[PDB]
């Protein structure tokens, strides 16, 4: 069984915004790469998406993109695990210099998503998977399935502002006010994610419910959930929560908050995550 003459297609290893994904094999190669399957729509768009995002750093490579069967299709370099996959594993919890490491490189490919016109709209653990072999240290960011341009390709010019979507637990709260999203509104997920990552939980966890959820986020003051951490995340949030619409983020300037705090607890920037440390042994 192959799909486009080159890719031996395999077992279902997970979903996307709208389809499905299949493990493959490049036997041309021999790469072993991951398959999004449509049922004949918005894969094309998608790809269109990713093809416009090739280059950069932590852009995962489309293979191929094409149609079979009764599915459009697409072929991109499997990547390793998510960051929630590799949070489930280190037991819910970075330590503070995993998590500054991994703010550098998200910040990072949120500013080129935004570099090259387009919002992502959905930031969440599992659309940042890690590298493989000697790019086991970077930062992937996946899924332009509800990718949206922000401003216009041309004149630079900005979308209006309007009325109205991803998940809700890290969803800015512009986003659960029905606003449309912008630069800002990535960034503030980016928070969500993060603070996540500090604390194992959000206080919205738990409780339509999206209603529930909004009224938790509205109702909970950045200074009470980020009680017990480095300042900078709190003025991380304050800031993205700041920013007017059509505003072009300072990325340098958040980047040097984290950075700053990086350097005055004596970590070093080596590429020494929390998995990279894990212990085995045999059955407990």
């Amino acid at each position: 069984l192959r799909v486009g003459n080159r890719y031996r297609l395999g077992r279902k290893i997970g979903s996307g915004s709208f389809g499905d994904i299949y493990l493959g094999t490049d036997i041309a190669a021999g790469e072993e790469v991951a398959i999004k399957l449509e049922c004949v729509p918005q894969l094309h768009i998608e790809s269109k998406i990713y093809k416009m995002m090739q280059g950069g750093v932590g852009i995962p490579t489309i293979r191929w993109c094409g149609a079979e069967g009764d599915y459009n299709v697409m072929v991109m370099e499997l990547l390793g695990p998510s960051l929630e996959d590799l949070f489930n594993f280190c037991s819910r919890k970075f330590s503070l210099k995993t998590v500054l490491l991994l703010a550098d490189q998200m910040i990072s490919r949120i500013e080129y998503i935004h570099s090259k016109n387009f919002i992502h709209r959905d930031v969440k653990p599992d659309n940042f998977l890690m590298g493989l072999g000697k790019k086991g240290n970077l930062v992937y960011i996946i899924d332009f399935g509800l990718a949206k341009k922000y401003r216009d390709a041309r004149t630079h010019q900005h979308i209006p502002y309007r009325e109205n979507t991803g998940t809700a637990r890290y969803a800015s709260i512009n986003t659960h006010l029905g606003i449309e999203q912008s630069r800002r509104d990535d960034l503030e997920s980016l928070g969500y994610v993060l603070m996540y990552f500090n604390l194992g939980s959000l206080p919205w966890q738990g409780l339509q419910k999206y209603e529930r959820i909004s009224e938790k986020k509205m109702s909970t003051p950045i200074e009470v959930l980020c009680k017990g951490y480095p300042s900078e995340f709190a003025t991380y949030l304050n800031f993205c929560r700041s920013l007017r619409f059509d505003d072009k983020p300072d990325y340098s300037y958040l980047r040097q908050l984290f950075r700053n705090l990086f350097h005055r607890q004596g970590f070093s920037y080596d590429y020494v995550f929390d998995w990279n440390m894990l212990k085995f042994g045999a059955s407990r």
